[PDB]
C-alpha cells in the first residue's frame, strides 16, 4: 500500500493506441445508432413468429383464396427451429415456444401448406406440454399467455389436432383465464384504452368488434400489436388496421415483431445503457438527439413505449422521467398521477414488465426535488413492491434465474443513487451488461441497438484506459506527498490515495488531472490541520497559529513552535500554488478570495478549539453554523473546481454555487458532510446529536438522531435540484461539486453511529483505481 503499491502498477492501457482503438469504437457506435435517432431505421427489433403467423392469416383483400401477405407464410415455412418449434434459438422459453408454435401450426393449416412443419410443430407442443408436472415447471410467461393459450388451444381442438387437451396444466390455464376475465370491466374496454387491447386475438368471444374502434391507436394498431390488429382487421375490414399491417411489412419485409413501434422506449434504453456503462461522454450529440425526441412527445398523461400508444406505460414513463431530469430537462413528477387510483397500481401486466416498471419507479423516485411529496410515496410503494417481488416464486423461474433478476432487485434496493461511487457503478455495470439480452412481451425479443457487443467492448476498454491514466496520476501524487514534508506530522495519518479517490472516483475525465491533483494536495494538508486543531495542539499554540493565519507573513512564524513553523510553510505554499493555477485558468485575481476562504475555515477550527478547552457544548444552531465552515469542504471544493481545464467561472457564476450563508452547492455539501459524519460516528468533545439533547433536556437519543436526519434529508433534495437546475454555470463544475458530495455520502452511508469502516474504504480504492477489467 501507499507509495510502493502504486509505483509497482504498470498498466498497458496508457499507450495511445488504446485510445485510438476506442475512438474507432466510438465512430462505429455513432454509425450504428444513426438510423435509430436520426434516420428511419428506428425500432430495430427481432421477428415474432407468433405475430407473423397472425398476419399470415389475413386473406387477400381481393377475395381470392390466398393470404394478403404471402411472404409471411414463406417466412414461417423457412424459419422453423430444429426441434419443431418457432422462436429465437439463442433463448428457450417454454411459454414463448408454445404460443409461437401453436400460432404457426394453425396458420399453415388454414392455407393447407407446410405439412411437415405442422407435423413437427404438433410434436413439439405435445412433447413439451407433457413435461410440465406442476406450476413451478411452467417458467416465465409471455404477455397474456394465460388468456391467449387456452383460446388458441380450443381452436386446435375444433380441428381435432393431436394435442393433450385434457392435461392438468391445461385446466389450470383455463382456471387462470377465467380468473383474469372476472376482474374485467367489459363495458369499459370500448371507452378506456387498456393493456388488454394488446391481446384482442385471445378474447374474440368477448369483444364487440363494432364498438372497439374507439380505442384504436392513431396509426391503426391496437396497442401496437400486429397480431391483435390483424385480428380486428379480419373481423371488421377496417382500413386503418390494414394500413398498420402494411407499414410494418414495408418496414420489416417478410415478418413482424410483437410491438411496433418502440420508438420512445428504445431511445431511452439506448441512453440508459450508454449512461450506466460509463461511456456517455463520447455520445453527447446522440444522447441529446435521442432525449430531445422523447421530450417532444412528453405529455401530462405519461408516455407509452411508442409515441402513438393511447395509454401511458409506467416502465417507459418512469425511465423517461429519470433520464430527462438527469439531463436537465424540465419534468414534473405529477405525471405519476396517471398510474394511481382513488394510490399506485401496476400489479396487472406480465411479471417482468411489472418488475421493470417498479425498478424504474424506484430509481426515478430518488431524483426528488424539495416539496415533491409524490416521489416520497413512489419510493415507499416501489420499495414495498420490490421487497415482495423477492418473495414471489416467479422471481425464481429458470428464465429469471438465468438473468439474475433477484440479484438485480436486491442490488437496486441496497443501492442509493446519492450514496454511489460513479466510476465503480460503471465498472460493475460493464460486468452485468449483456450483449445478447432477451426481453419478454407477447414473445421473446431483442433490441440490438440497446444490447450489443460494441457497447460492452467500448465500456470495458474506456474504463481501463481511464483507470491506467489515474494510476499514473497516483504515482505523481504519492511522489509529491513523499517530498512534501506532510509525512513528518506523525500525529496525523497519511491518506493521500483516499483523498485522491474522493475526487477521481467522480471527476475522472483525462483533461481534469490538475483538478484532481490540487484537490488531493489540499485534502492532505487539511487532515493534518484538523488533527492539529482538534487533537494535538494546545489552545495557546493554536492561538499563535491562528494569528499567523491572519497575517499571511512567512517571517511572522518565528514565534511558532517548530512543528508549526513547518506546518505554516507547507500550508502557505499549497494555498498559493492552488491560487496561481486558479488565476491561470480563470484569468482573474483569486489570491484574496482563497485567503479569505482559508481564514474562515481555520478561524472556525479555532472557535471549536476554544470550545473544547472550555468544555463548552454549543446549541445545535451554533454547532451547525460553526460546523458548516470548519468542516472545510468548502475551501477544499473551491481548490478543485476553479482549476478545471477549460471551465470558466466568473465571480457571478461562482456565487451561484458558492456563497457562505446561502443554500448553494458548496454550503449544502458542507452541511451534508458534517451531519452525515455525525450520524455515521458520534458514538465513537460533542456532536450535533449531543447538542440537540442539551437544547432539549427531555428528548431521547433516538429523537435526537431522528431530528438530525430531518435536517439531512431535505438538504440532499436541495443538493439534487441545485446540481440539475438549468443555469449558465459550466455543468462540469456543478458535476464536480455534486460527485464529490456523492462519494462523501458513500463514505458515511448507513449511520449506526459506530464509526467509519476503514476496511471498506480500501476495497473501494482497489475496485475503482487498482484492478482493471478483464478483456
Ligand atoms: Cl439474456
Ligand atoms: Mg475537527
Ligand atoms: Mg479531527
Ligand atoms: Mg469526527
Amino acid at each position: 500500500w501507499g507509495y510502493d503499491l502504486v509505483h509497482s502498477l504498470k498498466s498497458p492501457y496508457i499507450d495511445s493506441s488504446y485510445r485510438e482503438r476506442a475512438e474507432v469504437l466510438v465512430s462505429e457506435i455513432k454509425a450504428m445508432l444513426n438510423p435509430a435517432i436520426t434516420g428511419d431505421g428506428e425500432s430495430m427489433i427481432t421477428p415474432s413468429a407468433y405475430d407473423t403467423a397472425w398476419v399470415a392469416r389475413v386473406p387477400a383483400i381481393d377475395g381470392s383464396a390466398r393470404p394478403q401477405f404471402p411472404q409471411t407464410v414463406d417466412w414461417i415455412l423457412k424459419n422453423q427451429l430444429k426441434d419443431g418449434s418457432w422462436g429465437i434459438q439463442s433463448h428457450f422459453l417454454l411459454s414463448d415456444r408454445l404460443l409461437a408454435t401453436l400460432s404457426c401450426v394453425l396458420v399453415l393449416l388454414k392455407w393447407n401448406v407446410g405439412d411437415l412443419q405442422v407435423e413437427q410443430g404438433i410434436e413439439f407442443i405435445k412433447s413439451n406440454l407433457e413435461l410440465v408436472k406442476d406450476e413451478t415447471d411452467q417458467d416465465s410467461l409471455v404477455t397474456d399467455f394465460e388468456i391467449i393459450f387456452p383460446s388458441l388451444l380450443r381452436e386446435a381442438q375444433s380441428l381435432r389436432l393431436g394435442l393433450p387437451y385434457d392435461l392438468p396444466y391445461i385446466h389450470l390455464l383455463q382456471t387462470k383465464r377465467q380468473e383474469r376475465l372476472a376482474k374485467l370491466s367489459r363495458e369499459e374496454i370500448y371507452a378506456v384504452p387498456s393493456p388488454l387491447l394488446y391481446s384482442l386475438e385471445g378474447i374474440q368471444d368477448i369483444v364487440e368488434w363494432e364498438r372497439i374502434m374507439e380505442v384504436q391507436s392513431q396509426d391503426g394498431s391496437f396497442l401496437s400489436s400486429p397480431a391483435s390488429t390483424a385480428c380486428v382487421f379480419m373481423h371488421t375490414g377496417d382500413a386503418k388496421c390494414l394500413e398498420f399491417l402494411n407499414s410494418v411489412m414495408i418496414k420489416f419485409g417478410n415478418f413482424v415483431p410483437c410491438l411496433y413501434p418502440v420508438d420512445l422506449l428504445e431511445r431511452l434504453l439506448i441512453v440508459d445503457n450508454i449512461v450506466r456503462l460509463g461511456i456517455y461522454r463520447h455520445f453527447e450529440k446522440e444522447i441529446k438527439e435521442a432525449l430531445d425526441y422523447v421530450y417532444r412527445h412528453w405529455n401530462e398523461r405519461g408516455i407509452g413505449w411508442g409515441r402513438l400508444n393511447p395509454i401511458a406505460d409506467l416502465e417507459t414513463t418512469a425511465l423517461g422521467f429519470r433520464l430527462l431530469r438527469l439531463h436537465r430537462y424540465n419534468v414534473s413528477p405529477a405525471i405519476f398521477d396517471n398510474f394511481k387510483d382513488a394510490k399506485f397500481i401496476c400489479s396487472t401486466g406480465q411479471f417482468n414488465k411489472d418488475v421493470a416498471s417498479m425498478l424504474n419507479l424506484y430509481r426515478a423516485s430518488q431524483l426528488a426535488f424539495p416539496g415533491e411529496n409524490i416521489l416520497d410515496e413512489a419510493k415507499s410503494f416501489a420499495t414495498k413492491y420490490l421487497r415482495e417481488a423477492l418473495e414471489k416464486s416467479e422471481t425464481s423461474s429458470a428464465w429469471n434465474n438465468k438473468q439474475n433478476l433477484s440479484q438485480e432487485i436486491k442490488y437496486a434496493l441496497k443501492t442509493s443513487w446519492h450514496a454511489s461511487v460513479p466510476r465503480v457503478e460503471a465498472k460493475r455495470y460493464c460486468q452485468v451488461y449483456r450483449p445478447d439480452y432477451a426481453r419478454i412481451a407477447k414473445c421473446v425479443y431483442k433490441l440490438p441497438y440497446v444490447n450489443n457487443e460494441k457497447f460492452l467492448e467500448l465500456g470495458k476498454l474506456d474504463f481501463n484506459i481511464i483507470q491506467s491514466i489515474h494510476q499514473e496520476e497516483m504515482k505523481n501524487v504519492t511522489s509529491w506527498f513523499r517530498d512534501s514534508g506532510l509525512p513528518l506530522f506523525t500525529f496525523a495519518r497519511e491518506r493521500p490515495l483516499e483523498f485522491y479517490f474522493l475526487v477521481a472516483a467522480g471527476t475522472y475525465e483525462p483533461q481534469y488531472a490538475k483538478c484532481r491533483f490540487l484537490f488531493t494536495k489540499v485534502a492532505c494538508l487539511q487532515t493534518v490541520l484538523d488533527d492539529m486543531y482538534d487533537t494535538y495542539g494546545t489552545l495557546d499554540e493554536l492561538k499563535l497559529f491562528t494569528e499567523a493565519v491572519r497575517r499571511w507573513d512567512l517571517s511572522f512564524t518565528e514565534n511558532l513552535p517548530d512543528y508549526m513553523k513547518l506546518c505554516y510553510q507547507i500550508y502557505y505554499d499549497i494555498v498559493h500554488e492552488v491560487a496561481w493555477e486558479a488565476e491561470k485558468e480563470q484569468g482573474r485575481e483569486l489570491v484574496s478570495f482563497f485567503r479569505k476562504g482559508w481564514e474562515d475555515y481555520l478561524l472556525g477550527y479555532y472557535e471549536e478549539a476554544e470550545w473544547l478547552a472550555a468544555e463548552y457544548v454549543p446549541t445545535l444552531d451554533e454547532y451547525i453554523k460553526n460546523g458548516i465552515t470548519s468542516i472545510g469542504q468548502r475551501i477544499l471544493l473551491l481548490s478543485g473546481v476553479l482549476i478545471m481545464d477549460g471551465q470558466l467561472l466568473s465571480q457571478e457564476a461562482l456565487e451561484k454555487v458558492d456563497y457562505p450563508g446561502r443554500r448553494v452547492l458548496t454550503e449544502l455539501n458542507s452541511l451534508i458532510s458534517r451531519l452525515a459524519d455525525d450520524t455515521k460516528t458520534y458514538k465513537a468533545l460533542a456532536s450535533s446529536i449531543e447538542c440537540y439533547m442539551k437544547d432539549h433536556p427531555e428528548c431521547t437519543e433516538e429523537e435526537a438522531l431522528d431530528h438530525i436526519y430531518s435536517i439531512l434529508e431535505p438538504a440532499v433534495k436541495e443538493l439534487t435540484r441545485e446540481f440539475l437546475k438549468p443555469d449558465d454555470v459550466p455543468f462540469a463544475c456543478k458535476k464536480m461539486l455534486f460527485e464529490e458530495t456523492r462519494v462523501t455520502m458513500v463514505i458515511f452511508k448507513d449511520g449506526d453511529g459506530f464509526g467509519v469502516s476503514k476496511l471498506e474504504v480500501k476495497d473501494h480504492i482497489k475496485e475503482c483505481l487498482i484492478e482493471p477489467l478483464p478483456l
